[PDB]
């Protein structure tokens, strides 16, 4: 006797399991069993990943309702789980989407001078260099900062919530309250600071003092920031990560994007198909009882999407595990998800990978592992797959 | 049909595996494959661990052969394996053990000192705080650099080599020879200069100047400075840090030292006892056919001395999962190893842990994990077991 298979299967980021292969030929939607004991059906193949995100009776709000079989623990209130539908229902969508595209003047000079900054640091400090925590995650937090229109000092504080905040556990996190509090707080006075006039937090503290926002909470303008600030961050810190290992791993793929930067977005976008930052498989809660391939799913029970069984999809992206710049359907990939819940910082992930890249291939073009790929140490029990550090010489 | 057992069990260091019982009952020297496909005996009791630790002709030195078989890939230069035998060749055991225990006049004052400060600095930021990154690691930083006679501002950069240098990987790995010869020549210049007068290195200092060691070379002495820094470091950060768990975990045991301090030392040995810090047994190469319980290791063959075998032996350390602080046999565990090679710095690694444990305790009475435990990530591929960080709150 054996148990109900177990996600996640592996918290490797580098690598795809075999085993997602085996699934999707063998049962593209299968039970499975969750870290807190729950079952779900995992969802595997391009055709039902698509389905059910394109299919809102797939709720994401339900997902955190009492009592739902569940993924993991919230390290949110449950409301704010809908924060998209909150914002919404603000009349705050337009305004939000509009200040996290990479749009605004200035801000790819400021990001390309942040990048060429950071690495000018470590060629001065000599090789190995971290490109995780010296790099990426810097980036992230710099580029966040600018985007919120908040101090580039105050970033560090914000961003150390995030190994917790981004749990993927069984249990409540206490830490994850506490940091969720404080950060609220820090979000709120900015609102209240005179100095904050850019960015989101510039725009969300004009409209929370116009008429049309009035019955609008303080509570969800604080919210904002701090859901914008943590996700934006964790998830460009970590896709830029790992999308650096995929790249360095293939030193041809590497050669010919710094001989020809000009095909650095069409890399970009096969490095986030064939990213395996997100861990976990997108959680949706049935609200009707619906058909998936052959299982009718039940409703209250739990869905999870497998962002990496869509993506590496041989019957929609042929050869899936290679990165080809001239597929016919490059941006079909679901690493931004699909449907109601489709990324809002799509483009500013975007550039900022296209960015951070563009400036590494510049500067250090004989970059490379200084260690072993196997030595590489896979964060666990997380939302995200990255390794705590990437050691790297050029 | 399944592959041989593979080593090692597990990187969690807050638990030791039930196979590892298993294996002492049925089979307490056994045949296992080690990271590199090496074939090697695992040996997991207390008698047999005692026999191969005591017995010389299972060689340290003999290890670093080419052609031997591998636990794991060199980190340092093959003829740095026998630095302790160097060291004594060169005359400088007595006085490199003189060096480093705790009795030096102001050095435990210093250590309480510094772990309190680090300690004051934790409670003004607020909870979380990591007790790994922001406490004992920073504590045995400061420790080592106070013993060596070097700066502390220099202990980050040297520490920063560790993550690294104490890898346990299948393959050389480029980065530990980058920061090797680095710390090498910083340890070098150590030497040479003049503001450096006390600690270790300020005794090899005068050492090297004298008739009785002229021809003892600048390479032994600077290799001196790296390794001790680096193992001692490594080992009571480490220890210290899986140390806090396992008292955390304790809540009674964590009040009655807090009530009755006098106890600590007896809680530390026993917090020695059952440790998992070491990652991997310890490496011996047979240099003769010996019997070893019911298998004759053939020479040449690879011995793989489980600490932990030993020190949760029942049959030597009755009930052996519990911290019980009255055993008639308290000291006799194997957590310094035992025979030729027992760990030099026994002593100071023993005044750490007892001090930053009685800093911590006053401080913070009600210290307790500000994370479920399984939610702590455990680095991979590491001479030692230990969380990336250790969140905690009080
Ligand atoms: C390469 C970088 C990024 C990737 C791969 C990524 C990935 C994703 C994915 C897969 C989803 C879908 C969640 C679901 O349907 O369950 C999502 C949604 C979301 N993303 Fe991103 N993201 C990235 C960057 C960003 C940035 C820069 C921001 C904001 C500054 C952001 C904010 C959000 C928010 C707020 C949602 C929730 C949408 C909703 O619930 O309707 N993300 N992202
Ligand atoms: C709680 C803290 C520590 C623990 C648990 C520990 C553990 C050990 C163990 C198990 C060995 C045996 C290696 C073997 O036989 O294969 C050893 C040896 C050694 N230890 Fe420690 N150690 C600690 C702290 C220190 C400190 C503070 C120093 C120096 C400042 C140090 C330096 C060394 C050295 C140089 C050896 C090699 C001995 C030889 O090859 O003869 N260790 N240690």
């Amino acid at each position: 006797a054996t148990v109900l298979l177990e996600v996640p299967f592996s918290a490797r980021g580098d690598r795809i399991p075999d085993a997602v292969a085996e699934l999707r030929t063998r049962e593209p939607i299968r039970k499975v069993r969750t870290i807190t004991g729950a079952e779900a059906w995992l969802v595997s193949s391009y055709a039902l990943c698509t389905q059910v995100l394109e299919d809102r009776r797939f709720s994401m709000k339900e997902t955190a309702a009492a009592g739902a079989p569940r993924l993991n623990a919230l390290t949110v209130p449950p409301e704010v789980v809908n924060n998209m539908g909150n914002i919404a229902d603000a009349g705050l969508r337009k305004a939000v989407m509009k200040a996290i595209t990479p749009k605004a003047p200035g801000l790819e000079q400021f990001l390309r001078d942040t990048a060429n900054s950071l690495l000018d640091n470590l060629i001065t400090e000599g090789a190995p260099a971290d490109l995780r925590n010296d790099f990426a995650d810097p980036l992230a937090t710099a580029l966040h900062c600018k985007v919120l229109g908040i101090p580039q000092e105050d970033g560090p504080k914000l961003f150390r919530s995030l190994s917790i905040a981004f749990m993927s556990s069984a249990d409540p996190i206490p830490a994850a309250k506490i940091n969720w509090d404080r950060d609220i707080e820090y979000m709120a006075g900015i609102l209240e600071n005179p100095n904050i006039t850019t960015g989101l937090m510039g725009e969300l503290s004009r409209l929370r003092k116009d008429p049309a926002y009035s019955h609008v909470s303080d509570e969800l303008f604080a919210t904002i920031g701090v859901t914008f600030f943590g996700g934006g961050v964790i998830s460009t810190g970590s896709f830029l990560t790992t999308a650096l290992i995929s790249l360095i791993q293939r030193p041809q793929l590497r050669n010919l994007l710094h001989e020809k930067p000009e095909l650095i977005p069409a890399g970009v976008e096969e490095l986030l198909r064939i990213n395996l930052s997100f861990a976990d498989g997108l959680p949706r809660l049935a609200t009707a009882d619906i058909q998936v391939g052959d299982v009718l799913v039940r409703k209250g029970e739990l869905v999870l999407v497998l962002l990496e069984g869509a993506n590496f999809d041989p019957e929609h992206f042929p050869n899936p595990g290679s990165i080809e710049l001239d597929r016919p359907n490059p941006t079909s990939h679901l690493a931004f998800g699909r449907g109601q819940h489709f990324c809002p910082g799509s483009a500013l992930g975007r550039r900022h990978a296209q960015i951070g890249i563009e400036a590494l291939l510049k500067k250090m073009p004989g970059v490379d592992l200084a260690v072993p790929i196997d030595q590489l140490v896979w964060r666990t029990r997380f939302q995200r797959r990255i390794p705590e550090r990437l050691p790297v010489l050029w």
